[PDB]
């Protein structure tokens, strides 16, 4: 828990103790400096539709929305950890929401031929994250700056769920992903917390729906996707899909995730290096770790954090961080060899994450 | 009350008894036929951005928004009068909202140089009517088709009121009109009825405000406009401004309108033709009726209806209707000599109007 493992910046015990100490660790602070410090090129420099930070990291366009959202989710926990950083966190979330609305972020929807308006129908990965971000911004800050937009988007989501014959909303037309839906549903919980409404009531029918052909309940794993026109499910189970989904669902129905979590571990998690490390296979019938989009281990790090699983957290971060060669130069964090897309975002988020339930319960400013 | 006056289609008693009888008068039915009957050219033929009906009547572009809105207000009362026409009224209100959103309607905002977006700030005449319409549509139908938009617009209005140093919102930049505000405030009352919220709380400060430099208490009349940047109030009192404002306010604070109504009548209303007729002077210091925009008598007809003043309603309609030479041809109403802009719209509305308070209390479908 408390010896510093090789190549690590801080102990697992230290990450887990941040909220009790009311202080982020020095490496988290260095990450926040990376996020905020340098003129023009830091990701949270300004509200403008500029993306230099992402150009410098070679972020693919389609990934930008995810990078901003994951930063935002980590920032909401920063606000909870240290009151003296709450205003900074709020500021950064204001930027995140601003940037999220820039066409460089959502414009794939139009370029791919699916519509000129990214909100009106479908496209739940985008608009689900946006809706969750509106809510987290407001929980952190108390500001109604985006409330009119939040009330609108929450209602578009609710209406589209009510109009669909399946529980939830697609991304591209005819592509249903459980992980993208999980973010949309959690957004309804956040709106409800802020407004006293009951949009979250739709969650029960959703949790029932995803436990049919979308899940292998013995392995504790979701299938890749569902396709409402045919009723097909793509017949491979996905670790990153599962880890993300269980993490968010644990803030809505903790028992659901508690049920599947040990099975999920047995299905996908490989402990290695004499128990010191772990890495995650993306699908069944392979020994290879981190196949597919390459995010199984990083999303499992987030899940371990959400579930309070310090041992697995430690093992995963020992696999992920040391080979990426962190350094802190002028009190700012950089990685020489990030091992995946969304690397600094997901390691940030996992180091700070207070639990989705705790974010829902965030006290007022 | 019950003898039919020369040139009239129905008695004042008949208009006032429609709700008790659960039936519109035959001439009101004929007006609804003008509104709905003929392919392509009737105003309520379809939801499209087509405006042939208004082209045929030579409606000026700037007036379209008012024509649609006044139709909508009348349709809400039709819904209340006759349950068997409630679905038709709901249908027409759906069309009215759809048309109201067409750039032909709101595009003067952009052409005049004020902005490309007619909702985001200012422009309360447009967006106040739109918001009231969204609410009336939902009271009539129970449909949430526009709720996401209604939730957004209501919050833009509320936010703009909170941010302003005067109570309310401008139309064009630096032009404040009490009548346009009255519609926006009533829209909040309707949103509250539907949602259980308290946006209407802002109404008290507004009623306090307008009873300062904007009202002449000796005459029970509002001044034409207020101009926040200079603090100027245009120094002429306006009958049509007053009549419209007192009518809408009577649904929010009936005592306020009751306080001013006898003064307003003494200031502007000329009874003539041995007590049979009445006509309304637009401003002080003149004997001429219906100067300015030419709508004093027609908005006073609405006010008389709202206040339950059968005698004045009868007098005004005796002045307005007979010279316009109504006829009903193939069960549809037409006027050979409409005496003003918005003529059929306002005579429709006054004939059916059940009271703004009664509309707020409309029972569910």
């Amino acid at each position: 828990m408390a010896e510093l493992p090789p190549g690590r910046l801080a102990t697992t015990e230290d990450y887990f103790a941040q909220q009790a100490k009311q202080a982020v660790t020095p490496d988290v602070m260095a990450q926040l400096a990376y996020m905020n410090y340098i003129d023009f090129i830091s990701p949270f420099y300004s509200r403008g539709c500029s993306f230099e930070a992402w150009e410098l990291k070679h972020t693919p366009q389609r990934v930008i929305k995810y990078s901003i959202a994951f930063y935002a989710y980590g920032l909401a926990s920063v606000a909870l950890i240290d009151p003296k950083l709450r205003a900074l966190a709020g500021h950064d979330l204001d930027i995140a929401v601003s940037k999220m609305k820039c066409k460089r972020v959502w414009g794939d929807w139009e370029e791919d031929g699916f519509g000129t308006d990214p909100i009106e129908k479908e496209n739940i990965m985008y608009k689900g994250h946006l809706n969750l971000m509106y809510g987290l911004y407001q929980l952190v800050t108390g500001s109604r700056r985006y409330e009119a937009e939040h009330a609108h988007l929450t209602r578009i989501i609710h209406d589209e769920i009510a109009a669909n014959p399946f529980a939830g909303i697609v991304c591209e037309p005819d592509n249903y992903f459980v992980q993208c839906n999980s973010v949309a549903y959690l957004s309804l919980w956040v709106y409800d917390r802020l407004h006293g409404t009951d949009y979250r009531a739709a969650t029960r029918a959703w949790l029932d729906f995803i436990q049919k052909d979308l899940i292998d309940p013995e392995r504790g794993a979701f299938y890749l996707s569902y396709h409402p026109e045919s009723g097909a499910v793509k017949p491979w189970i996905s670790a990153y899909t599962t880890a993300w989904t269980l993490a968010m669902v644990h803030g809505m129905d903790p028992a659901f995730s508690e049920r599947y979590y040990p099975r999920f571990k047995q299905t996908f998690v490989e402990v290695y290096d004499e128990g010191r490390k772990a890495r995650v296979r993306e699908t069944a019938g392979t020994d290879d770790a981190d196949g597919g989009v390459g995010l199984a281990s990083a999303f499992t790090l987030l899940l371990a954090r959400e579930m309070g699983d310090q041992q697995l957290f430690d093992q995963l971060l020992n696999h992920l961080e040391p080979p990426a060669k962190p350094s802190i130069v002028s009190a700012s964090l950089r990685y020489e060899h990030p091992g995946s897309l969304l690397f600094d975002e997901l390691l940030f988020l996992a180091k700070v994450h207070a639990g989705f339930g705790a974010l829902l319960r965030m006290p007022p400013p």
